[PDB]
């Protein structure tokens, strides 16, 4: 059994307006607490847990994330923090004496001047640039998610050197995730510009993780571009939910990856309860029976995968293992 990641939902408030998210504007007044992740934290040492990946709304917005990371850290989690960067320069020295392992920035622009606008906070593009380039020199491994679409993706070219030039040593690139449908005027523009930066020279330039976020193979690009129906893991089984475990800590569900929590699917609650009788629990058997469904359906009926976890569940299909930090 491999090194599982856990994700916990913090919070779901947030200090950004992104047109794309839920919790854009959220004072939601949730907040999980040192008291539950105290009670988690063997939970997921006996369930092969080994990265502990906080995100939400914004999770340094949460008073105790640093608290967290340090009690995290002490049990031997790798700990992760996923943040739009606007409060991290002021956060990354504490962060980084509590022991965390890795910084994931959401940058969806080339420039302040075009992610500034799609987030709608001026300074969040050179606040998260100043704390990626300090998580850097503090020994925080240093990721981007992008979020991509027919908005921006003439800056993706500009985007990657810009992490490149700033030490980024991992980025995420996956497609916006909408309800409604999403038509790109110009596919072949699309490829013509984004092409480049998948075939650029890993050594020199930094190339985003798994999949292209419109698909790699022209059946994957045909789904995408003319059905809106994004990349996911391919062959006949899904092993994401083998190793992902991601906590709605709002609500009570567990889900066995970090797309399924933010899909549509049935009506009642997805994923499992976290608690059985008050009591927090993992891997329990309504958990199993929702990943299990998943691991053989996934690749057939999900539309809202990401490009890093249709990458991570192929490498497993076709190599039987993962390198530490590929998800
Ligand atoms: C919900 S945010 C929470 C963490 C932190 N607030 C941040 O934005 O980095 C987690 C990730 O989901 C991404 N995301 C938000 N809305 C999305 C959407 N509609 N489609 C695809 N990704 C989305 C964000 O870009 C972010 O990287
Ligand atoms: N509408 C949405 C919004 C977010 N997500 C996923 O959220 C994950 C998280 O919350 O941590 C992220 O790791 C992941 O990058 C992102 O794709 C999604 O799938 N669909
Ligand atoms: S900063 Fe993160 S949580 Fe807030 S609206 Fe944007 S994507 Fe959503
Ligand atoms: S195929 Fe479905 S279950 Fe598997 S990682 Fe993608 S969204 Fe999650």
């Amino acid at each position: 059994t491999r090194e599982r990641y856990l994700f916990i939902r913090l919070l779901e408030a947030c200090n950004a307006d992104c047109f794309m998210c839920d919790f854009a504007l959220s004072r939601d007044t949730f907040r999980f607490s040192l008291e539950d992740f105290d009670e988690l934290l063997p939970r997921a040492v006996e369930a092969g847990v080994g990265y502990i990946r906080f995100t939400g709304g914004e999770p340094l917005m949460h008073t105790d994330v640093a608290e967290l990371v340090r009690r995290g850290t002490d049990a031997g989690m790798k700990m992760s923090i996923i943040t739009n960067g606007m409060m991290l320069p002021r956060q990354i020295e504490r962060l980084a004496d509590a022991g965390l392992a890795q910084i994931i920035v959401s940058l969806d622009g080339g420039s302040a001047a075009t992610h500034d606008v799609y987030r709608r906070s001026p300074g969040m593009f050179d606040n998260g640039l100043r704390g990626l380039r300090a998580a850097a020199r503090l020994g925080v491994l240093p990721r981007v998610n992008s979020v991509v679409g027919p908005h921006n993706y003439t800056e993706m070219p500009q985007l990657q050197r810009v992490l490149t030039e700033a030490g980024v040593r991992q980025w995420e690139l996956s497609a916006l995730k909408l309800e409604r449908a999403i038509s790109y005027p110009d596919p072949d523009h699309v490829r013509a510009l984004c092409d480049p930066v998948y075939d650029a020279d890993p050594e020199h330039m930094l190339v985003p993780l798994g999949k292209r976020f419109y698909g790699d193979t022209p059946e994957e690009q045909e789904l995408y571009f003319s059905d809106s129906v994004t990349p996911r893991a391919s062959a006949p089984l899904c092993h994401v939910v083998d190793d992902v475990i991601y906590l709605d800590g709002k609500y009570g569900r567990a889900y066995a990856c970090s797309c399924l929590p933010h899909r549509e699917g049935d009506d009642e609650p997805g994923g499992a309860p976290l608690r059985e009788d008050g009591v927090i629990r993992l891997d329990t058997p309504a958990f199993r029976t929702h990943a299990d469904f998943f691991r053989t359906e996934g690749p057939r009926v999900c539309n809202g995968c990401s490009t890093t976890a249709a990458g991570y569940s192929d490498d497993i299909a076709r190599l039987g293992g993962v390198r530490p930090w590929q998800y």
